[PDB]
Order: structure tokens, then C-alpha cells, then sequence
């Protein structure tokens, strides 16, 4: 498990990367990776914390999910869909998660460089459990999480393509 930029030093081409193992270096691609993210002025343990903090419009409950350092606890008490959810929650998942992913890979140059390293490959989350944001084990999980990572990577590439500085 090497924490490096370019885990695979320039991937092949059209390489379908099916990853499931949050215990090693390929686990960072899984959003459930416990990498501290700095979002909107606060430090969130994982993306799910910010994700479900926007999920619920419960004032004091957001504070709870913001305070809980443990990632699995956020999933546990955030699991419930009986609580008042945002009317646009079904749509704004892409918005909230996109910014969370942004903060994750951007706040860590290691991860950002790792992200562009997986180009031009295709990232596929393979959770043999809950096929959501990841195409699952059966191939129908809405893997657009990995796609958000692809499109985010391209945005980071555009910013990088703005390279114009008197040093290199």
C-alpha cells in the first residue's frame, strides 16, 4: 500500500478498473475512505458526513452528523429515510457529492495526482453489497460516482492546462 501519486504510473488505455478494497491504496477511490476533507470551512472525516449533512435539513441533526468522527455511525443513523429529507434530495445528490469529491481529491495533492493518474482508464466501484453510486456486483448500481470522478478529473485537468508560470 504505497501512498503515491501515480499508483499505476500512467495507466494503459481504456483500462476498466474494478476496485473494491477500502483497506488499501485502491480504497481511496471509494468515497468511504477516511481521508479528512475541508469543505465550506469545516473538516469532515469522510464525504458521507457532508453528504448526509445536506441530506437532512434537520438543524441539530446536521450538527450531530458534522460532529461524529466515525464514518460508519453516520451511515447507521443517517440510513433512515423516514426523517424529513430535502424535496430535491433525489436530484441534488450529484451536487452535494460532487463538491465533496472535489474537496477530497483537491485538498490532498496526493489524491488529485492519483486521480489524473487513472486517466485514461475507467473507474468502476464494485460493491458486492449495496449497488448505489457504484455499479455493484451485478452491473446496475449507478456507477456515476466513478463518472463524477472522471469528470472532476477533467475539470482538474483544465485548471492544470492553465499552467503558465515562470518556473517550468
Amino acid at each position: 500500500m504505497p501512498v503515491r501519486a501515480q499508483r499505476i504510473q500512467h495507466v494503459m488505455q481504456d483500462t476498466i478498473i474494478n476496485f473494491y478494497s477500502t483497506s488499501d491504496d485502491y480504497g481511496d477511490f471509494s468515497n468511504f475512505a477516511a481521508w479528512p476533507i475541508k469543505v465550506d470551512g469545516k473538516t469532515w472525516p469522510t464525504s458521507e458526513h457532508y453528504f448526509q449533512a445536506q441530506k437532512f435539513l434537520d438543524e441539530k441533526y446536521r450538527e450531530e452528523i458534522r460532529r461524529v468522527s466515525s464514518p460508519m455511525v453516520a451511515a447507521r443513523m443517517g440510513r433512515d429515510r423516514s426523517k424529513p429529507l430535502r424535496k430535491n434530495w433525489e436530484s441534488v445528490k450529484e451536487q452535494v457529492m460532487r463538491k465533496a469529491l472535489r474537496a477530497k481529491f483537491e485538498q490532498h495533492a496526493e489524491l488529485r495526482a492519483l486521480l489524473l493518474a487513472t486517466a485514461p482508464a475507467k473507474l468502476v466501484e464494485h460493491t458486492e453489497n449495496d449497488a448505489y453510486w457504484g455499479d455493484g456486483g451485478h452491473g446496475k448500481g449507478k456507477n456515476r460516482l466513478g463518472y463524477l470522478l472522471m469528470e472532476l478529473r477533467e475539470q482538474l485537468a483544465i485548471e492544470k492546462l492553465e499552467h503558465h508560470h515562470h518556473h517550468h
